[PDB]
């Protein structure tokens, strides 16, 4: 039974029926950045004792923090932004949460209700604007409507495929008294009918059928399986089915186990790109056939049987036609398959050893390999120092680029929600503040933003943040002094020309450009940098055991390619195994 | 006669035919930030000789730079970003730019045309996105399409009332072979016929005729007449018409001459806002009419004769109805009426000196004030002494805020497009990264970001874009540790009640934080603070006097409120005119 | 009810639109692609591997046969009143199922599915998911036009009929030989019957005659056909129904039938809205008993 800190017969102002509906969601933390259109949303957060702000330097820290928070936690992640520019900063983020199906509740000041369309002052059509890069959005137009809507909003954004919703509240209705009522019905009529059904045994006893016929497959897991890591686990064990994970998937089956095939697509490992190129049985839970996981889609996975388990009726042979599709939760998929195969277990007579030593020949003659020059640290290395400091238990949020990638390759992640990184919409500058959101959402753990020098920087501000709310969160800053990625594409396929990616200063063109180190000791944040392999392993100690926030600037050689690759639309025939940005003697 | 790099019957990849089109419409200037969607643009701009990159740390700085181009020269500002996470960060400065009316081109690239629609790789539907808050967008479908569509895109944002448009460009376009046609005819038969015609005698004719029969005249001058300054002038010698000038209007008429009323509105001053509510002919001229101007519609000029010119058929009466209104250039308006008022001068016998001795009272018994408290710095008073060391010939950009505020009211600005500031958005972070736009438009100018604490860290990463630029771009911060004008509302409005806008780290509450001195130490910037008002007229001296990029950090008390005040949707009768964030004895 | 449908079978879908699979209704198997080639390349399978395959589905068929001899399509003859149904049947054998067939949308439509055989697909033209009344008659023409040497039959509703009566005009101008077989019960027969099924028979606007003249046939159609010089005719006996159509058959050109059915019957057997298969309405009427 819900307390509230208002008599039920008692009027308030709007903008206390908003923060109310969210404590009566479970809301304990926001990140909100105030302005005028949402002062009164703000004031009412102060009176407040079970809601926390995490107060922002920048509404796209907000954002992606509340993304942190949500991807470390399984939990909706809640922002908070003023009317016009506030709402607008919050863009990139609620596309990043759209196209990686992230439980996120945004909620923006407007002005008032009969200036709307006025061009008035910090005016923006947000809900317009914002339509087509949400789950769902609402324009509150009535303050009797702010329990409901509220209500709807979460619903919509934590069930299903879950997503951004975007909630805007005009000053006006901030500012009006009434009554609420928290036993409306919410109107979802649509949503509610459509929504999938528990798998009939029908769907499940024909895929189980098919495992025992066939004699090449493969597990392809994607980030539909975050809260199924029991029942995967329990199904690799009655099948033995190798498992190639996408990038949003990593953790679902843990990286050090004898099954995982490791990371699948562009950057994926030969040996799982090879499994899914010759299988015949592919399982597909909880992924959406990414080109950049297939490339192209008619030499993908060309001689296997493909079952497609999504929670999405929308993405079930959109992109390829499965054999077999299941539209529903895969959780509920996997315990009915898992049920099956274990009575069914001495009938089934399940041994794909022959299979397993095929691709066991592959990982052993292709493994992930990184070369080290001199004294100088590999960022490959670096990570799997991390890893062995960490024993693999740290929370990983990264930026976009190859330190991304080598944070997906060299980090051994045992549990989903270890993992945040963006993957659809690839944004920079999503690690730091990531990172600030699992921190508050998992206090007692180690966060490390393992971030490149361009997506730091953008957004730096954040650092002010960590200090102001004394948060651990550790930076491990692999510093190639480029837009790395960008660099190794102009190596592989503009002949190495140089077109505006490098981020250092031309004039002192050896010198570490912008330090670092002074952005962190502007914020008070402890910091050191280390350039040669030797002083690497005491250095990445040193962050860890010393309490509090922390930066690593690791002086990374710019030279280095992210491998192996399959080139854009390629084939597994066109995968790139060795090179770099370095010329021959 | 135009030279380019290819034969004209040499095919060349889009990218390149897109850079070509740029270089044919006079642009020298681009503020690009590469990503995989917009490589070859990228490649194709290295390819130039006479287009340069300013690369920026974070695309929200590409684009508020462009924008301060723009805004300090009357060209068009031109940024260019890769798909998805690079197109969401420009939406703050294309609602900016079109609330504002600045002349703005937003390249985008964009995932290749058979992906759009399927969740590609860092897709967003920016067209889709960006509809609402561009005067125009474009997604170009057709390579062949390029050079009709970028003479297009400039012809819209620079013609009638100038706007923000953006033209998302496909990568597989990009990269096609194809021999450009540069003689296309544009297709815009609607908004060509629509173009504003020059004014005809008779409107001008009745306007003047309505000035000889008034008796106390104001004119209402806003950004509508950036181009029109030597006009303006010649004007008001002929009437001796006193003028109120719009936070976007500043400079159009010199403040500091004898008939300026300086700013109006909410925080306009008391004479320039009693000249409106007592006068009896308004000459709204290049202004729109905005609550922050007129407070509560009914009482703004309620027994004055409106006169309204407007460039855009669309904001006059829009939300009042003017007596007389001419639709067209404001500047041909004022040519028009200045070659009647020569020739009928004296047959029109105009003279207004009661009206400005009566208004010449009100300037005396209530000027812009401020209070010096010990030795601490005034904001108000460091404002004035960068005025008389720079000689008023500075450029100054802003953020948003207080500091935004008394940039406004204690700089006299002599021309138009020294004043660099969001009014109709309003976004904080706008001021340093404008500041290197205007500093790249004008290399030999004194280019000075007059910034607040709180806007001053939200795009900090573009420190990094001056000191690499070598750009002589100062920083005047005055920091007051908090969100000042947000802070202000609290003590007005909520009892002083705190509600997140302290800025600074409340375990070590009377330390300045950040140090910002250490975020330009960061970049290679020379930085100093100044605490005490005795030691400012040399620090400020000093910045001016060292040669390239400089930070001041001018610390503030931060109990000082912006004023006059007219609350919101107020009337004149309803002006704050005394009282700060201090207890009394 | 969709939970209710095929229950127990496994699905298979074809569609050659992606986003019709697993829309409504979740598949088992699916093939997105043009059908027509899908029963090509199973047609190939399906007789090289014949013997292989033993395929026998007798049981099942003759299960279905109980249910099509104890169930089978009816309809009721009263007095010497013409039955719908009947006039559509004897269409039927008078053209040898040859005829190409376009309807209104009602009654008149459902007994032109049910009681006339068609041997080619495109002999039946008619509005399915709008349901758009008036379609029959501008239909007709555009079929008539595209297969000038075929039959072509309008099978249309009065209410049907007179939404794009105008057309009758075009008809004549364009010599066109296009039939119209109009089952004329005077009501907006299929709202009509919902209103005796769910709102106890009352009547609200489906009336489409002349109340202050109640017995007569309203308004008279014939004279819509003469003002655009289509010769016509008005069949009300059983009896006399046989050589009326046929007289419209064997007339050259345009010709308009009128037939004058009693409104009580009703369009079975009905599965009401979101019902399942328990919930089949086989038997009863708009009339009441004595
Ligand atoms: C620089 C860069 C390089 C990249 N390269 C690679 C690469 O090499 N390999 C790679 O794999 N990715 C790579 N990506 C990431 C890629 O763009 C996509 O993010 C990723 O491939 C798609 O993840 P996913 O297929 O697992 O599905 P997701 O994007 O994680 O979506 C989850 C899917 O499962 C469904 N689902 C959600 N919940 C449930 C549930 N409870 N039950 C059933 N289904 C559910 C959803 O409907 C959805 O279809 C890269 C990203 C970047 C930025
Ligand atoms: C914190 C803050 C406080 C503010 N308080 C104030 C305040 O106290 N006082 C104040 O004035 N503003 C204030 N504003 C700014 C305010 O929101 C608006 O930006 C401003 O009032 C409107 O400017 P404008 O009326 O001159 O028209 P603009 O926004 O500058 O638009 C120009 C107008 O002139 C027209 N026009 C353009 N070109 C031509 C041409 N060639 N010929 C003819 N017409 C043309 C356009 O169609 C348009 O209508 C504040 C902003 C902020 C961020
Ligand atoms: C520019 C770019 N991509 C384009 C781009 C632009 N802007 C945003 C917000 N996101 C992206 N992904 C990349 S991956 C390079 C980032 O470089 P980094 O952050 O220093 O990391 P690294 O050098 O390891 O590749
Ligand atoms: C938060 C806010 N407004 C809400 C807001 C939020 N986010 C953005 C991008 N823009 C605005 N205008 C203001 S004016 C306070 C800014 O404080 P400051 O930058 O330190 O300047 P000052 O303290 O002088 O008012
Ligand atoms: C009103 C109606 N449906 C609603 C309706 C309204 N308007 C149009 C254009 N189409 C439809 N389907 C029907 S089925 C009754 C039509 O009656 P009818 O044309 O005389 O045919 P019948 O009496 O055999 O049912
Ligand atoms: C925090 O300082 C400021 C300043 C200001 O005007 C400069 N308005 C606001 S609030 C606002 C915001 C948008 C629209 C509107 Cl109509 C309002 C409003 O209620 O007036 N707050
Ligand atoms: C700079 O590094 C990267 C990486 C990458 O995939 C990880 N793609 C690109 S380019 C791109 C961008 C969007 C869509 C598409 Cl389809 C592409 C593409 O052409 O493949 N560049
Ligand atoms: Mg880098
Ligand atoms: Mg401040
Ligand atoms: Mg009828």
């Amino acid at each position: 039974t819900f307390i509230s800190r208002f008599a039920p017969d008692q009027p308030r102002k709007g903008a206390d029926i908003l923060v109310e509906a969210l404590e009566r969601q479970g809301v304990e933390t926001v990140f909100a950045y105030p302005g005028g259109a949402s002062m009164e949303i703000h004031q009412a957060l102060t009176r407040s004792s079970s809601i926390r702000n995490v107060l922002p330097r920048h509404e796209q820290g907000g954002v992606f923090a509340a993304e942190g928070y949500a991807r470390s936690s399984g939990k909706p992640g809640i922002c908070i932004a003023t009317s016009g520019p506030g709402a607008t900063n919050l863009v990139s983020g609620l596309a990043d949460a759209l196209l990686d199906s992230v439980p996120l509740v945004a909620i923006t000041g407007q002005v008032p209700r009969r200036m709307i369309g006025t061009d008035a002052f910090q005016e923006t059509p947000i809900v317009e604007v914002t339509r087509s890069i949400t789950k769902h959005n609402y324009l509150v137009m009535d303050v009797e409507d702010i329990p409901r809507i509220i209500e709807e909003a979460f619903f919509l954004a934590t069930s299903g495929r879950p997503g951004p919703v975007l909630v805007d509240v005009p000053k006006d209705i901030q500012q009006q008294l009434a009554i609420p009522n928290w036993e409306q019905a919410m109107r979802l009529p649509g949503y509610m009918s459509r929504m999938p059904k528990p798998p009939e045994d029908s769907h499940l006893e024909q895929i189980v059928r098919l495992i025992s016929e066939s004699k090449k497959p493969v597990l392809y897991v994607g980030g539909g399986c975050l809260n199924s890591s029991d029942e995967l686990g329990r199904f690799v064990e009655l099948t033995g089915i190798p498992v190639a994970s996408t990038l949003m998937g990593l953790g679902s089956y843990p990286c050090d186990d004898e099954l995982s095939l490791h990371m699948l697509g562009m950057h994926g490992t030969v040996y799982a790109n090879y499994a899914v190129e010759h299988s015949d049985l592919l399982l597909a839970f909880g992924v959406r056939f990414d080109d950049r996981v297939t490339g192209k889609l008619e030499a993908f996975a060309s001689r296997a049987k493909i079952v497609h388990i999504d929670i999405d009726s929308a993405e079930i042979g959109k992109n390829k036609t499965p054999h077999v599709s299941v539209c529903g939760d895969v959780k509920l998929a996997l315990q009915g398959m898992n049920k099956v195969l274990e009575n069914r277990a001495e009938e089934l007579k399940l041994d794909f050893g022959v299979w397993r030593n095929e691709l066991n020949v592959q990982k052993q003659k292709f493994p992930l390999s990184f070369k080290t020059f001199g004294e100088a640290i590999p960022p490959q290395y670096a990570i799997k120092v991390l890893d062995e400091l960490t024993d693999g238990k740290a929370i990983i949020s990264t930026g976009v680029g190859q330190h991304q990638m080598w944070a997906a390759q060299f980090y051994n992640y045992k549990k989903p929600r270890q993992w945040l990184s963006s993957g659809g919409l690839g944004a920079m500058g999503f690690g730091l503040p990531a990172a600030i959101g699992a921190s508050v959402a998992n206090p007692d753990a180690i966060v490390v933003d393992i971030d490149g020098d361009g997506s730091f920087i953008m957004n730096v501000q954040e650092l002010a943040t960590i200090r102001v709310e004394n948060l651990p969160v550790k930076v491990l800053l692999l510093n190639n002094q480029h837009l790395g990625m960008v660099m190794q594409w102009e190596d592989r396929f503009y002949k190495a020309n140089r077109a505006h990616t490098f981020l250092g200063d031309p004039a002192q063109e050896d010198e570490i450009f912008p330090n670092m180190l002074l952005f962190a000791a502007a914020c008070g944040i402890p910091a050191a940098r280390v350039t040669k392999k030797a002083d690497l392993r005491e250095a990445i100690q040193t962050m860890l055991d010393t309490p509090g926030p922390y930066l690593l600037d690791v002086i990374c050689p710019h030279q280095e390619h992210v491998l192996p690759m399959i080139p854009s639309g390629g084939t597994f025939n066109d995968v790139i195994t060795e090179g770099d940005g370095r010329l021959e003697h």
